[PDB]
């Protein structure tokens, strides 16, 4: 392990760790609720 | 190690193990020796 960190380098070992993993994944599929959000937010601080 | 491994493959760590070293270099300043064995194999193989 030595003689492959001589090769390769310090921050090659370290930035190849692994980061992905299926559990931490976030969907958003809503229109519907942002969108009733986004018009309220409108129609309420209606200027120009 | 066994990260490390898995990134680079099996080949990779093996095939970069080191292998030059400085005290199995040869050297080959004689011209002077190897001209004079050269010349008489020319003299008693002579046919053409």
């Amino acid at each position: 392990i030595d003689l492959v960190t001589a090769e390769l380098g310090s921050d090659w070992p370290r930035l190849v760790a692994p980061t992905f993993d299926a559990r931490k994944a976030v969907v958003f599929d809503d229109r519907w609720a942002s969108a009733r959000e986004d018009l309220v937010k409108l129609w309420l601080a209606e200027e120009x």
